[PDB]
């Protein structure tokens, strides 16, 4: 429960220590594609592929879960009271337990639609909706990582975290092979391999853990809502994919390239979000306002240093980087372009992002949607279309027009958080 410094740490001991196990976790989950694509090297069952996006919809809802958790318990154990605590674990799980069902259900009952509305059956679909249906089946397992992901986060032990990371990944390595020569299942035998891996995850929290409308409302409030900013940020993609593609098909591949690079920039910031939570929900729970505003803080520089290193390194890389990638030259050179003139806004995804977080934590999801919402739609569409469309830049206007936003919500989120009597009253209001 303790997580020695909490109190009267130094934050920057505090946040990377928390912050670094969370990252060898976030390491871990890569190792599953690459062990899986080495084993499946040994076109029909290629409609695996076309299930891939649920079970993204999956994570994403029990990332809804994990925060909700990490949130709500952080707080009462911030107010010593684990009594709200047991509480939040049985709301939790029962929330867990509703979406399982619900979703398997609905799932089920509009299966045929929903594969429609991702790939054509001309060849691939009886292997869609045979996968589609085990991507069903584990959906409770799934859920229960979650609980379970912000029930350790929400106490702040992460070492556990990882530890299961670890298995995970190990599991998996070794049962693939298993499932492919022992077995002869194939690429079935490494979904199979995968799954497992996952469920040693849940087996190895749960023997670690062996040793009231207004909270459902609370929990479902910033669960939801960790949902909602998820699906703008989908939205934002979709958009600008929108925009680029109807202007340039190159443009389109060259993001195709640079995407899986982008994000893995991102992660470490990710990471410091993660442990930022626990930090300031349970200092928060204590009363302690002013340090959960120095921890955002510390965080945002934490979190700004890394990723402006990291995207600086990409910007040096990209002109010799890419050109390996494609032989399409309007390609690479798209990609290029893309890197040099967006790569900066990058450390600035830290301010707005990491006070989505903060907002998170003491159970104020409303700003922390707004904050998302600036960011990916709300000045980004509209001055993306004058740069890109009404005056004649045309790839190069989507470039800047995107990134407008990222720097607009670092303002407010500059302006936000900061002492206020709004959120000092609110933090009485809670205690
Ligand atoms: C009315 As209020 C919860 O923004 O102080
Ligand atoms: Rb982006």
């Amino acid at each position: 429960f303790t997580v020695a410094g909490m109190f009267d740490g130094s934050l920057y001991k505090l946040l990377l220590r928390m912050a670094l196990p969370m990252f060898v976790g976030m390491l871990t989950q890569v190792t599953y594609a690459i062990a899986d694509i080495f084993w499946l090297s040994h076109g029909i069952i290629a409609g695996v592929g076309l299930v891939f996006p649920v079970g993204m919809g999956l994570f994403a809802i029990a990332n809804g879960i994990q925060i909700g958790m990490g949130s709500l318990l952080s707080r009462a154990i911030g107010m010593q009271r684990l009594d709200r605590a047991q509480r939040i674990l049985s709301v939790g799980i029962i929330i867990a337990l509703f979406f399982a069902i619900v979703i398997t259900v609905l799932g089920y009952v509009y299966a045929q639609p929903l594969l429609r509305s991702l790939g054509a059956t001309k060849s691939i679909i009886g292997y869609a909706t045979e996968f589609y249906y085990y991507s069903l089946l584990t959906v409770f397992s799934i859920m229960l990582i979650g609980v379970m992901m912000g029930l350790f986060q929400g106490a702040g032990k992460i070492m556990v975290i990882m530890k299961a990371s670890l298995l995970g990944a190990l599991v998996n390595i070794m049962l693939d092979p298993i499932m492919i020569f022992v077995f002869d299942f194939g690429v079935k035998g490494v979904a199979l391999a995968s799954f497992l891996a996952q469920l040693s995850m849940v087996a190895y929290f749960i023997y670690t853990l062996m040793g009231s409308w207004k909270i459902y409302r609370e929990f479902l409030s910033v669960g939801m809502a960790q949902m909602l900013m998820q699906l703008i940020i989908a939205v934002g993609i979709v958009i600008y994919n929108f925009f680029i593609v109807r202007l340039d098909v190159n443009a389109m591949a060259a993001f195709t390239l640079t995407g899986r690079i982008d994000y893995f920039i991102i992660t470490p910031m990710l990471a410091i979000a993660t442990a930022l939570l626990t930090v300031v929900g349970q200092n928060w729970g204590h009363g302690n306002v002013t340090r959960t505003l120095n921890a955002y803080w510390a965080a945002v520089a934490l979190a700004f240093s890394i990723v402006l290193v990291l995207a600086v390194m990409h910007i040096v890389l990209a002109p010799w980087m890419y050109p390996l990638f494609t032989r399409v030259v309007a390609v690479s050179d798209y990609a290029v372009l893309q890197t040099r003139i967006m790569a900066l806004a990058l450390p600035f995804v830290a301010i707005s992002l990491l006070a989505s977080e903060y907002y998170q934590a003491i159970g104020k999801p409303w700003y922390s949607v707004l904050l998302t919402l600036m960011r990916h739609v709300f000045i980004s569409v509209p001055v993306v279309y004058l740069l890109a469309i009404v005056l004649e830049m045309r790839i190069t206007g989507v470039y800047f027009g995107a990134m407008s936003g990222t720097f607009v919500a670092a303002l407010l989120a500059w302006r936000l958080l900061r002492l206020s009597p709004r959120l000092l009253r609110w933090n009485q209001e809670a205690v």
